[PDB]
């Protein structure tokens, strides 16, 4: 059955920008119960399937995309953050250059979007490989990047940021720009061309 | 196994002047052998990913399962739904609806009124809620299969189970449709139901 | 304009169920920007309807509905709640029993719908006055309670639980019926049957 | 003021045999004019909330002002983009398409495809996108406005803009309809989104 991965950090090494208390129960709480639940839903799928349970199926997929979805975006989150992260990879910062002028236009209109979800959800930078460009999205509650491949992820869930930084989202989602794993980002880059 | 397309109960000029021989044959032969060679082959990478571990992928498919199989759903159940001699509803079903609706006129009224209403392709139905044991009403968008409630009578609003015949007068369709509503079926699903 | 309405209590009066800090940043932050936001919507939404642009005025109908709903939302759940808010009346009990068998069964049921929101959003108890019967529902984000008259809202968003119950949604689920004002729900349900 | 219906810029037999005199008879003096009446009243509707200060109400008719407001812009601009002479793209807009497309044909075979596979009601779109500075393709649904970007040329894929004529054969009418784009109305769109 699916695992929760282990964090590539200590729950504390991003303070100032995300808390211990908030890595510690987005980790083992949260991100724990997609997983529990995605293997839950997974068997009750494959029962439904095999015994021809169509109706039954269907009724599942709300589950499955959104504890699945759960494990995808979280398991990618991890990996975008970092101590210290370093700075885009030359190819990257050329790519960002070509289709948002800057970094810092990037940042600002990534920021915006993803400031702007009404309720729960996700921003991302993704790499579309049929257009050959980096776009940036956003996705409702835990439904995964579709459409492109995903390079960076922000989630502003109320939990990722609620008890650090109360009601002032737009705080965090500034900040986390400072715990960017750019290597990360770069490196999915690099596999997204591929 | 391999979704199959069923046979109608009757032949497809049966249900004239109410509904056209060419639509009921268009109807069964193109769409909804469409929805079941679609739903095979949508099953059948679903089946792949699953296996695979594909997880975004499987999620991915889920639109199109829930439209292809949410359409053969809902027309399998449509065929059996309708006769030139319908009949009428048994006791129970009959005393049941008095209940619910106050009379079979006020909820084919009821029913009728929603079903219209429909902005774009859908489905009204009448459908039986064990858990409050109530019958209710309710209309469905597209394919999406009747959730919550067992169902018993399905009116499809599709413009292609209408535009032939009625043009862009979809109330008379519906209208005309309770003349081959077919209640021997549907005091056996609620029969069923209970 | 739109004006932020003073809570029924002070800050601490809702202790053990829901903290100070909670009903604190609930009222003068998250209630006052979608007063706030709602008021600029309002005024947007005004310029493109009075100079004809309606494209544009569509495309504020999100922002309108999410901060209008909010407003809403929040206005009714500060009267929903009360340090000793009694029990239902007698006619609301009885209507209770009707629908649901039990006091209990109603909790138990409300309470697991609303646990089960993916994402943000409510859970209700309503009453529809077309089929004279109590109902509950849920709604994503802000959405309003449509289709029946609100009786008694449970916020599940994530920041009206997490700075006190973290991850567990179900124990703030649970505890909130001991602080439900059921004076004023009784008075909503006796203004509904009018 | 109160909106009309736009007499079309041709007869309704000029665009055979591509799209049939009754198909754009019906879809002009039946379905774009039930959007029009529609639209008047819900406009009513929701200034009377809007004015009594209903937010409920005001929010509630949301839905049916973006359905037959969406559904008179669609339908204004579709009458705008056919012609039996349709002319050719001009060189600024040519040159674009195959900046962002590679070829004119690249770009009819990704429109078409998309168009092709809507599920349900709807609309496929070419659209200039002024913040990218690019040319994109998308679809909506039901009459959903194409949002984010400003609007060249749509294909109607409702089944009331094609079944009397194809049936059940959408990918017919899909392809066919590129022989009376109007480019020449395209370009000024065009132009005016640059
Ligand atoms: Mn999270
Ligand atoms: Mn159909
Ligand atoms: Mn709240
Ligand atoms: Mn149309």
């Amino acid at each position: 059955k699916h695992t929760l991965p282990d964090l590539p950090f200590d729950y504390a090494d991003l303070e100032p920008v995300i808390s211990h208390e908030i890595m510690q129960l987005h980790h083992q709480k949260n991100h724990a119960t997609y997983v529990n639940n995605l293997n839950q839903i997974e068997e009750k799928l494959h029962e439904a399937v095999s015994k021809g349970n169509l109706k039954e199926a269907i009724a599942l997929q709300p589950a499955l995309k959104f504890n699945g979805g759960g494990h995808i975006n979280h398991s990618i989150f991890w990996t975008n953050l970092a101590k210290d992260g370093g700075e885009p990879s030359k190819e990257l910062m050329d790519t960002i250059k070509r289709d948002f002028g800057s970094l810092d236009n990037l940042q600002k209109r990534l920021s915006d979007i993803t400031i702007a979800v009404q309720g729960s959800g996700w921003g991302w930078l993704g790499y579309c490989k049929k257009d050959k460009i980096l776009k940036i999205a956003t996705c409702a509650n835990q439904d995964p990047l579709e459409g492109m491949v995903p390079l960076f992820g922000i989630d502003v869930w109320e939990h990722a940021y609620y008890l650090q930084y109360k009601n002032v989202r737009p705080d965090y989602v500034h900040a986390i720009w400072k715990i960017a794993n750019w290597k990360n980002i770069s490196e999915r880059f690099a596999n997204a061309r591929q």
